[PDB]
C-alpha cells in the first residue's frame, strides 16, 4: 500500500 | 492524492 | 488499484 | 480523477 | 475498469 | 468522461 | 485505447 | 493480456 | 497506463 | 505481471 | 510507478 | 516483486 496527499 | 494497492 | 485525484 | 482497477 | 472523468 | 470496462 | 487478449 | 491506454 | 499479464 | 503508470 | 511481479 | 515509485 502507497499514499501520497 | 494517489494510492496504489 | 490506482487512483489519482 | 483516474482509476484504473 | 478504467475511468478518467 | 470516459470509461473502458 | 488498445487491447490485445 | 496487453492494454495500453 | 501500460499493463502486460 | 508488468504496470507502468 | 511501475511493478514487476 | 520490484516496485519503483
Amino acid at each position: 500500500y502507497v499514499v501520497f496527499v
